[PDB]
RNA sequence: CCCCCCCACCCACAAAAACCACAACACCCACAAACCCAAAAAACCCCACAACCCCCCCACACCCCACCAACCCCACAAACCCCACACACCCCACAAAAC
């Protein structure tokens, strides 16, 4: 339900096809058959809105993360829970660890005035950032959320700056990521071509 | 058109690796005599009856020119963006998102 959008048909067929031969071998048995999770997807492409069914999905990855299971497998479908509307501070994570930067220093190359509103947005204390198997990597999913404050749009200008680097850098994933367009890419480009040029 | 965890060469038993090896061998050489897919002789332009030798010609003629009026595959007028009701005007937008 939550992977939808342009030109995104043969890539859908090709997960649900995994995820079916998951459950169709063992631990588990194939009780539908073939093709049928697509077909239940066609008229279940809007379950994700639902609301019970997003905060079970995620209790279900909390649980199997934590204890390893015979159904484990199960997370196939549940892994896009975690850190579900936190690609901000996900991308700034991977970007401090690609770069080889402890995360202040990285925060120093962020010249623009912009940037604080945001950096102060993400890095907000009380919150169990720094916590491994905490209830926050599931903050979204379950109902103890609001809009994250943590999405790509919520630290615009940081994410920009981040994929902008990694564009320079060749890093398909920033070269595929959606740009945030309200947040002053063309600057946001600027900086992050002389920031890439530094560490490329 | 990122992700199940562990993981992460479409690496892996042993023994081993020239898609080497019986021996005899090793021109996908060879029967000899011979060794031009030469030769009877006479011949030797796939020359020749002769007249002839433009696949030239009746004459008048000789633009596959011509009735004249003509002669833009111009034209009624009004016209003349294959322009317009307003409202408008990203083939943008629920939210959450957004490898």
């Amino acid at each position: 339900s939550k992977i939808s959008g342009q030109n995104t048909g043969n890539y859908k067929t090709n997960i649900a096809d995994r995820i079916e031969q998951i459950f169709e071998t063992a631990p588990f048995v194939k009780i539908v058959e073939h093709h049928t999770l697509m077909t239940t997807h066609k008229m279940c492409a809007n379950w994700s809105t639902i609301p019970n069914f997003r905060f079970l999905a995620g209790t279900y990855d909390m649980f199997f993360s934590r204890i390893e299971h015979l159904y484990s497998a199960i997370r196939v479908g549940t892994v896009v829970t975690a850190y579900e509307d936190c690609s901000g501070l996900v991308s700034f994570t991977g970007f401090i660890k690609q770069i080889n930067l402890t995360a202040r220093e990285a925060i120093l190359y962020f010249f623009h005035k912009n940037f604080e509103e945001e950096i102060r947005r993400m890095f907000e204390p009380g919150q169990e950032t720094a916590v491994p198997h905490s209830y926050f990597i599931h903050f979204r999913s379950l109902g103890l959320s609001g809009k994250s404050p943590y999405s790509s749009n919520a630290v615009g200008h940081v994410f920009n700056l981040i994929h902008f680097v990694g564009c320079y850098m060749g890093q398909v994933r920033s070269l595929n990521a959606t740009v945030i367009a309200a947040c002053a890419p063309h600057e946001m480009s600027v900086l992050g071509g002389y920031l890439g040029e530094e560490f490329f």
